[PDB]
């Protein structure tokens, strides 16, 4: 029974498009790249070729395909569908109490030290490269996933073997790291690759955390860098606010009334370090959360 | 829309440590499917990254369909899926069939063709690309008498000892390849192709007389080779196949033997390029 039914379209842009669909009775997700980012697809291939990447907070694959006749070419990815969207989507639209904040937080960090942390016997430590609030899906039981391993970069401590693929799209500019950023990063060093993965995380504690009622108070939904950057952001508009003026996304002062705001606060600024090596590791931040409350 | 991705597996016609092919039904329409072994599973990510980054389109190559991934319980299923020749390999018509002088030749060329395409960097296009396992298993027969190359699953892309021991190269052989240098992959497959000539020229009829089917070097190594074997043979005692007495009395098959000498110098550079193969080929008869 391999057959699919497209059935509505969930996203469009230079990605390619996302399909609603009906698969054994079931909805998938469907995705369809674009001939521009044909290597991303690839690089998710061998990714989800891991039995072992399976997990709770990792978006499930079904299947991947890359399809032809005579010139043209089409690439497929089929994983399980969330309906309740984006965490991006997600926030636009709830306000959240500490429970559900902790709850998605927590997920987030344990689906991202479950990447980061290789398994001997197994998978590959695993970094992720473009991880931001549309990269990650809402679960009916209020936790989350990560998806998009396009850009992921692969290690093997055991095998002393790097494999950073060949790939020349580069993370959502608004999320990159400094060193992403001024270009200065260790290309040939993994830990460098979670360091981004873990300043990534940050901005996301932050957009999530403004969105926790406290006091009868809460943040509208923002991207990071909303008030420093113009809408659309180039790489330069980043690079100058995050780079040259050293700016980190603001705490609101009344985060500080909370316990539990106050721990986060704490938290992403540790993530945010212009020094790599001062940031906190994944599986730090899923011990830190498991504490908080 | 439906996206019908059903493929019935009707026989197996292929079993190996690389896994298996069977003949399988999409839409009406016959299919070969390749399943992975473990064993296997670089192969068909190599072909894949190989048809994502060039969809090659040629008389003269294996059609491709399709590169599918499945997630089960405990492990990934790997299947290429690709255009299905019912007359399959080379190596099996070849045990089953002589051929006349016209078969012969268009055999040869059409191999020929399919090689030079690989080996072509073309702008605007296609990166060069040498096969690294050309032998007559990995050759498929065609309705139309023309063959097919299959199997990319070793191949290496280019822009400006993984193959079949049997069909190695003397630089292959004793480790003096010029790894750093795309031309030196072109030449290895110069070498088996003209082993592969050698195959099919053996079971052209001349004069009431044909040869035998038999592998390259059947009468000098054993039936599963070593490369120490192959080294011996190739590198050491630099031995050759022999051309019999009787191809001297035909012109197409003295014209031949002169081909395969012209891919098996000891230099890899002074074998002849799969352009000026097919250009000595169209002048023959
Ligand atoms: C994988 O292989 C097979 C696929 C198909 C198949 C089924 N539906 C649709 C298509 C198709 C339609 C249209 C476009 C283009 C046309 C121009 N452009 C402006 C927009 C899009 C591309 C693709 C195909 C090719 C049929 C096959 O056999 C008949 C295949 O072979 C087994
Ligand atoms: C990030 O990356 C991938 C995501 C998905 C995916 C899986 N479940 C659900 C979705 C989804 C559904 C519905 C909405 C709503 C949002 C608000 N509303 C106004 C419009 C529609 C959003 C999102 C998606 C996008 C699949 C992917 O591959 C198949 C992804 O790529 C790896
Ligand atoms: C995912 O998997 C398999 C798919 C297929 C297959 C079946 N029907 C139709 C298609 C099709 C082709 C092309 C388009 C175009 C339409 C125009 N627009 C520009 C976007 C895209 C749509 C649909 C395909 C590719 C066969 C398979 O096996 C033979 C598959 O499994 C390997
Ligand atoms: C070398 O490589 C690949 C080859 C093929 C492939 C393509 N068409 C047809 C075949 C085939 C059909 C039928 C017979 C037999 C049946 C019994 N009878 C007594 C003689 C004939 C043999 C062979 C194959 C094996 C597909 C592949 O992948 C999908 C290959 O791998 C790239």
């Amino acid at each position: 029974a391999r057959d699919i039914t497209l059935l509505e379209c969930v996203g469009k842009g230079r990605y390619g498009e996302v399909w609603r669909g009906s698969w054994q009775g079931e909805n998938v997700a469907v995705k369809i790249f674009s001939s521009r980012d044909e290597k991303s697809w690839f690089r998710e291939t061998e990714l989800y070729n891991t039995v072992m990447l399976r997990h709770e907070n990792i978006l499930g694959f079904i299947a991947s395909d890359m399809t032809s006749r005579h010139s043209s070419t089409q690439l497929w990815l089929i994983t399980h569908y969330h309906e309740m969207g984006s965490l991006y989507d997600y926030l636009q639209l709830t306000t959240l109490d500490t429970v559900s904040c902790l709850r998605i937080v927590l997920s987030i960090a344990s689906g991202l030290a479950h990447l980061h942390i290789e398994i001997f016997g197994g998978k590959p430590a695993i970094a992720h490269r473009d991880l931001k609030s549309k990269n990650i899906l809402v679960k009916k039981n209020g936790q989350c996933c990560i998806a998009d391993l396009g850009l992921a970069v692969m290690h093997s401590q055991s095998t002393n073997q790097l494999d950073v693929g060949n790939n020349p799209r580069v993370g959502t500019k608004r999320y990159m790291a400094p060193e992403v950023l001024d270009e200065t990063i260790q290309v040939d060093c993994f830990d460098s690759y979670k360091r981004v993965d873990i300043w990534a995380f940050g901005l996301v504690l932050w957009e999530v955390a403004r969105r926790m009622v406290s006091n009868g108070i809460v943040e509208d939904y923002k991207p990071p860098f909303y008030d420093v950057v113009p809408n659309d952001p180039s790489f330069e508009d980043m690079r100058k606010v995050v780079c040259v003026d050293q700016q980190r996304p603001n705490i609101p002062n009344r985060w500080f009334s909370d316990p539990t705001l106050t721990s986060l606060a704490k938290l992403m600024k540790e993530c945010w370090y212009q020094n790599p090596s001062a940031r906190l590791t994944a599986l730090r931040i899923k011990k830190t959360l498991t504490k908080i409350d």
